[PDB]
């Protein structure tokens, strides 16, 4: 980790060619030292200690396909910096430039990525229901906000709460990925989910009703399952942020969109400065309307499309 920075080139999972910043000491480490102090990604070679061996290559090529995943967290975590620092001026996810760091190949047969308080850890899949989960954008993305959030709103990670939490994770993926202008969408996870089949994804903002998750505050899940609903719940804000940037009618209530970039300013506004570790969905809705209160004013079209779309998914 003390050594040369240089660029080498790889694959990805999905077979795309790309450039990632690499570090030079006997071997070629993925190790960038152009962002803040550095990103790092690590072999959890199949076991579930974290955060495994600092990627090492011999010759800074990555393109066996047990270098992909690697290659994809790498390098979507730096657009993921890029984003937050180009964006929103926030540097790492601290906001003072703290390392980020990544673990693939975790476990075995492992569907599912996360922030673990400390890192960023992505499976495999079991190559039925996701490939590798680092080829995903959208997701190494909202992962990195789960560190964002906790840094800053700190949302419990329980009902409400940690239904905003996910939400706001889905939201900035989605910004992330429309940053980066690779077939960007308003669904989550598609690149990497059921290979076998096209066109579907994990969860949807424009329609997250798509795969059963509710779209208005009175189809919310009350019960115990997934910390009470925090994937599930999401929805409700999810097709609020949709509404926000795109516009729609939606249970007959009609929404002007605003856009994504305006969007993207709001929540994260509503985040950094409002939002609390237990803020509540009636919480996010004043949190969203004061921010945009702050940046466009209080008789703003901004302001009136916020609260169309929370009255849209009947949030007060
Ligand atoms: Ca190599
Ligand atoms: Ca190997
Ligand atoms: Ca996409
Ligand atoms: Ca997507
Ligand atoms: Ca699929
Ligand atoms: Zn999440």
């Amino acid at each position: 980790i003390t050594g040369t920075s240089t660029v080498g080139v790889g694959r990805g999972v999905l077979g795309d060619q790309k450039n990632i910043n690499t570090t030079y000491s006997t071997y070629y480490y993925l190790q960038d030292n152009t962002r803040g102090n550095g990103i790092f990604t690590y072999d959890a070679k199949y076991r579930t200690t974290l955060p495994g061996s600092l990627w090492a290559d011999a010759d800074n090529q990555f393109f066996a396909s047990y270098d992909a995943p690697a290659v994809d967290a790498h390098y979507y975590a730096g657009v993921t910096y890029d984003y937050y620092k180009n964006v929103h001026n926030r540097l790492s996810y601290d906001g003072n430039n703290a390392a980020i760091r990544s673990s693939v190949h975790y476990s075995q047969g492992y569907n599912n990525a996360f922030w673990n308080g400390s890192q960023m850890v992505y499976g495999d899949g079991d190559g039925q229901t996701f490939i590798p989960l680092s080829g995903g954008i959208d997701v190494v993305a909202h992962e990195l906000t789960h560190a964002v959030t906790d840094y800053t709103a700190g949302l419990i990670y329980q009902n409400e709460s940690g239904a905003i939490n996910e939400a706001i994770s889905d939201i900035f993926g989605t910004l992330v990925e429309f940053y980066a202008n690779k077939n960007p969408d308003w669904e989550i996870g598609e690149d990497v989910y059921t290979p076998g089949i096209s066109g579907d994804s994990l969860r949807s903002m424009s329609d997250p009703a798509k795969y059963g998750d509710p779209d208005h505050y009175s189809k919310r899940y009350t019960g115990t399952q997934d910390n009470g609903g925090v994937h599930i719940n999401s929805g409700i804000i999810n097709k609020a942020a949709y509404l926000i940037s795109q516009g729609g009618t939606h249970y007959g209530v009609s929404v002007v969109g605003i856009g994504r970039d305006k969007l993207g300013k709001i929540f994260y506004r509503a985040l950094t400065q409002y939002l609390t570790p237990t803020s509540n969905f009636s919480q996010l809705r004043a949190a969203a309307v004061q921010s945009a209160t702050d940046l466009y004013g209080s008789t703003s079209q901004e302001v009136a499309s916020v609260k169309q779309a929370f009255d849209a998914v009947g949030v007060k």
